[PDB]
């Protein structure tokens, strides 16, 4: 399938949480705003990830799905503390395309199954986050937190089998850096899955969206380096039509 670059919007309490560089947008903080700029300049799709305390954070997420859904034209996933069937479940029926799942998906695979079976595949995403321990590629939970003991080359191969329709790949190793995507990991992963696969953490440079797709990646998803114009997105997209990667033009 064609290539997908994907916005990463971190948010909180109903904002954005990161700064941007686009002087265009009235406020930049209104994750609405800044989801219909990026989706009218050329991104795929959008994820928001969020870290609003538990005790608001539920109508927070329901009302970040109705309000983007109304105003953006391209897909979105939702994720961030979704623990259960329920919490996704309303999720979905408010607006969103897909919902990302990570801890809970771990602690309970079946939740993988009951999602996918209700909205189809398409609508789940299974956030993995690995990092290197004693020479293995490790699944950790809790943010990066919590080293779950499973080893990322089972775990791949059981969100497939479970009904997961995308895997959201994060490198612990990578991410926050502008270093480049871990190459390694998303080649090791890659033939133990037919799934979509986005590469996440790591971005710095054009030439490191290529490396991931030459890796295997599917999508490569970024945050702050398209938030600060590190990153270019139709100038990326050119680029990597010219070196051969088959991506979406449609801006």
């Amino acid at each position: 399938l064609a290539k997908r670059i994907i916005a990463c919007l971190d948010v909180k309490d109903g904002r954005v949480v990161k700064p941007t560089n686009f002087e265009n947008l009235r406020d930049s903080g209104d994750p609405v705003e800044l989801g219909k700029f990026y989706s009218e300049i050329g991104i795929d799709e959008l994820v928001f990830l969020d870290i609003t305390a538990s005790v608001e954070k539920r109508k927070t997420m329901l009302e970040l799905v109705e309000k983007v859904a109304e105003q953006i034209d391209i897909p979105f996933t939702v994720g961030g503390g979704i623990h259960d069937f329920e919490t996704a479940s309303e999720l979905i029926l408010r607006g969103a395309d897909k919902v990302s799942i990570n801890t809970a998906a771990v602690e309970n695979p079946s939740l993988i199954t009951q999602i996918a079976q209700t909205f189809g595949s398409q609508a789940v995403v299974v956030a993995i986050d690995a990092k290197r321990v004693d020479g293995e590629f490790m699944v950790f939970t809790y943010s990066g937190k919590k080293n779950t003991g499973i080893l990322l080359r089972d775990w791949v191969v059981e969100v497939e089998k479970r009904g997961a329709g995308e895997i959201l790949l994060t490198s612990i190793d990578r991410d926050g850096t502008k270093s480049g995507y871990d190459t390694e990991m998303i080649r090791f992963v890659r033939p133990l899955t037919t799934l979509p696969i986005i590469a996440s953490g790591g971005a710095g440079k054009m030439e490191h969206f290529l490396e991931a797709f030459l890796a295997g990646a599917d999508a490569a998803l970024a945050a702050s380096v398209f938030h600060f114009r590190e990153i270019d997105v139709r100038e990326l997209k050119e680029y990597l039509k010219k070196h051969g990667v088959n991506v979406r033009l449609e801006l």
